[PDB]
């Protein structure tokens, strides 16, 4: 078991720790559990799975970083497919409040980056702000997303939006989610081309500037993030950012980057470069290279 | 009048026109109207004030910077004093999508700079986005602003943002628009004391990060703005946001901006430095300088 878990986990119900105990034994454990594992864990318990979405949320709010507010939140995405992805809030000391993720964008990024091609519902702790609701609406579930939040009854998202703004408004028909190709054939080494590959995957409708960075560990491993852009704009998730969660979902900690490369365009609108950079010295990577598509 | 406002003027009914030639006279209209000004609107037209502020939008969506979206979103900011303050959404081509403003937030920061103490509405052209209704709950006046859209019937801001995330969930009391003064010693010329003056009136609970920017013109104009911290932390308005929404608003332009200051602390959790320097070479300006607090 990771660290992060260990009182989580201490307080969960017997027959849940039982059934998880092997799931969580791995100190790697992805965050994330497949239908099969939903399946184990509902025969272990009784309970359904709304119910065990609610029981499992202390262990996704136990992966939140939170150096400012010590408020954790914890979200868990549930796939068409069947997988459920964990996400947690993350905060940057060094940077701005423009840099934070919040558990429900970390869910939701974490989802979409393994390759869900749908959300069916998100199960959160705590109400989302408007920020979320926002980024929610991008997502090619629109406004039929239900969302479960302890206490509450479930809910569409066009009950927490009433009178949304979204794509829609903009004329955009390519929602968060929906497959998106954009073909910038992959040069360089590993990590740059797993940089285009992310940038590739792009949500960007609304400035056609496509980015995807790419972090490579001390042992090798490669996190990447695609940029995912919202129709009110400022609700965008940076490149970066993708990274991090996975980087962090997955057990790891920011002393472990080694190597970082950014992909974008250079005429781009939109530039990423500067707030990657600093984002990324205020962690301690100082080993950024970009790498531009054409 | 600014060229900006001759079509949108041009578009008016006539007696509108006519009680409002006088006003728009000036190029440097402040965008902006004094109680006194809105009476006399009244009793020119008869429309009362929800009608006005509906018929007034087109000047206010003239404001609009958006070089990505082509789409103009205006906002009246109407203050308990009776002062109506113009908002208009800003795109900065070679940031991020994390340095747009909204009009809601442009309307409001206008307000706030201005030194109004409380809004009793706000009026827009377009339903808020959940970035706004987020940034709106940070407010003094709560979730009972009331929110005016073309075609809809007023509601406060507590049913646009159903079971709403706010200060209350971080323990936070001290409101934004509430009387704030930090108390730090205005040192250096004239541009840092007023980044000085702008950082001491910073609504930032969560961070404790105190920060202003002040931009001076090409004719020794200087505009300020306050950071304002949110509790969402994504909607936070940085400093340099509210500078440049003062210098569009009163009828400038970025090539007018000579020198810029920001004012912030060196040991802070939070750094405004990195995004305000990189968004003020965006915009052209080169000569920017950073004044620390202690
Ligand atoms: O919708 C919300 C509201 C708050 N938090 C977060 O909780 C903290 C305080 O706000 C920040 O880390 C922020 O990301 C969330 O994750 N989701
Ligand atoms: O609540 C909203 C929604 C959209 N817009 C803006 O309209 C554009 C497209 O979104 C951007 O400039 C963004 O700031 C607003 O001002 N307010
Ligand atoms: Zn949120
Ligand atoms: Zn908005």
């Amino acid at each position: 078991m990771h660290p992060r878990f260990q009182t989580a986990f201490a307080q969960l119900a017997d027959n849940l720790q039982s059934a998880l105990e092997p799931i969580l034994a791995d100190k790697y454990f992805p965050a994330l559990l497949t239908g099969e594992q939903v399946s184990s864990l509902k025969s272990a318990t009784g309970l359904d799975e709304d119910a065990l979405a609610f029981a499992l949320l202390p262990l996704a709010a136990a992966c939140a970083r939170t150096p400012l507010s010590n408020f954790n939140v914890g979200a868990i995405a549930r796939g068409v497919s069947g997988t459920w992805y964990f996400g947690a809030n993350m905060e940057f000391i060094g940077a701005t409040m423009q840099q934070t993720v919040h558990a429900e964008q970390s869910a939701i990024s974490h989802a979409w980056l393994s390759g869900e091609k749908a959300l069916a519902a998100i199960t959160v702790n705590y109400t989302p702000c408007g920020h979320c609701r926002q980024f929610m609406n991008e997502l090619n579930s629109g406004l039929d997303l239900r969302i479960h939040l302890p206490g509450r009854e479930a809910h569409a998202l066009r009950d927490y939006l009433p009178d949304a703004f979204g794509p829609k408004d903009l004329e955009i028909k390519t929602l968060l989610m929906d497959e998106q190709d954009h073909g910038y054939a992959l040069t360089g080494d590993a990590l740059s081309q797993a940089a285009i590959a992310a940038a590739n995957r792009s949500h960007m409708p609304y400035s056609k500037s496509p980015s995807g960075v790419a972090l490579e560990c001390k042992d090798g491993r490669i996190f990447s993030g695609s940029y995912a852009e919202n129709a009110a704009f400022n609700p965008t998730l940076p490149p970066l950012q993708g990274a991090l969660i996975l980087l962090n979902l997955k057990g790891y900690d920011y002393p472990d980057i080694q190597r970082a490369v950014l992909a974008e365009k250079a005429d781009a609108p939109l530039i990423q470069w500067d707030a990657t950079s600093a984002t990324l010295k205020a962690l301690g990577c100082h080993s950024i290279d970009r790498v531009l598509l054409a």
